[PDB]
């Protein structure tokens, strides 16, 4: 029985809601963006509309091979009518495709929900800015006070510099980039372009970038193991066992696997900058952990809600225990305290 937080009142419409079969009273499905805990339940046989990006649309008709007729795609940063009802996407900061949608009810009223989101400045000069927000679905994924992390570029730029140290003091070293759904895909086409090479991967994956509305994406990417210099792999292959095994798989070309783990938060978070980072090393293989995260650090989520003033806020992460739920009641107390609202 589909939860209150995927239901937007006074309409017809839930959000990220596909795993309730049927839901009573619902005349449009929004889905967010492309992750599978969102999408659970998608597929072929379903026969409702699903309103959605472009890209996210792309990915349902070509992976879940949902049918033409039952998928809405809508443009970003334009208002919108649904079922009667005004809403604008704006882009989430996410992964390709990942949304924010804003419901502009028939009673005056304006709901935001952030599906999964990064909370950035940019956000604030765009449509949210115009008018005031009375719900806030917020994604509460790192709402905790100790989860900092570094910016996406000062990540990309730690990556970039030791990719092309290491290939250029060994040219025939290879990289390796743990991947395992959508998004994160920056840090991989990034170290590739630096160093002058297309990004070999899998059939299936080559197929999922393809939807992605990349400029030039052909030029990029290719399923020639032997006729490039970065690879993406599964991220549970990445450890000394796996890239072993994978670097017997290429054909004597490479001699040196250097890989790359995009994890969100751990614990040394708290101690190691991002400029003193070292890797763990086994042989002439040499793995680092990098935290790249698509979801709102403690600050970011702290600022945006700052600025948003919304009159009632929703979690959607990490509801499921009480614990949980009043620890950040707490922190939205705080928030609202330090600025008055
Ligand atoms: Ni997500």
């Amino acid at each position: 029985t589909c939860p209150f937080y995927k239901k937007i009142p006074g309409t017809g419409f839930t959000v990220d809601a596909f795993q309730y079969g049927v839901v009573e009273g619902c005349t449009a499905y929004f889905l967010t963006h492309f992750h599978s805990d969102h999408y659970a339940g998608l597929s072929k046989h379903f026969t409702f509309p699903v309103y959605c990006s472009e890209i996210t649309g792309n990915l349902l008709k070509n992976k879940l091979h949902v049918q033409e007729q039952y998928i809405h795609p809508l443009p970003l940063d334009t208002e919108c009518i649904v079922n009667g009802v005004k809403v604008v996407l704006l882009d989430a900061n996410h992964c390709p495709g990942a949304v924010m949608i804003l419901f502009y009810l028939p009673n005056g009223t304006v709901i935001l929900h952030t599906g999964d989101f990064r909370a950035d400045p940019s956000m604030e000069r765009s449509l949210l800015a115009d008018q005031k927000v009375h719900m806030l679905y917020l994604d509460t994924t790192y709402c905790s006070p100790e989860y900092t992390f570094p910016s996406q570029q000062e990540v990309i730029r730690f990556a970039i510099n030791t990719a092309f140290e290491a290939v250029t003091l060994n040219p025939h070293a290879l990289v390796v980039c743990g991947t395992y759904s959508i998004g994160k895909e920056k840090v991989f086409l990034a170290i590739a372009d630096v160093l002058g090479s297309k990004v070999g991967m899998s059939q299936e994956k080559y197929k999922t970038l393809q939807c992605l509305n990349i400029p030039e994406i052909n030029s990029l990417i290719t399923t020639d193991m032997c006729s490039s210099l970065v690879h993406l792999l599964p991220m549970m292959q990445i450890n000394f066992k796996g890239l072993q095994s994978h670097l017997k798989k290429c054909g004597g070309k490479y001699n040196q696997i250097l890989a790359f783990r995009p994890t969100g938060w751990t614990h040394s978070n708290k101690f190691t900058r991002i400029a003193d980072v070292i890797p763990q090393t086994k042989g002439n293989i040499s793995i680092y952990g990098i935290p790249y995260s698509e979801h709102s650090s403690y600050l970011e989520m702290k600022r945006f809600v700052q600025w948003l003033k919304p009159q009632k806020i929703i979690p959607t992460v990490n509801v499921g225990t009480w614990k949980s739920r009043s620890t950040m009641e707490k922190y939205f107390r705080e928030w609202k305290l330090e600025a008055g609202y």
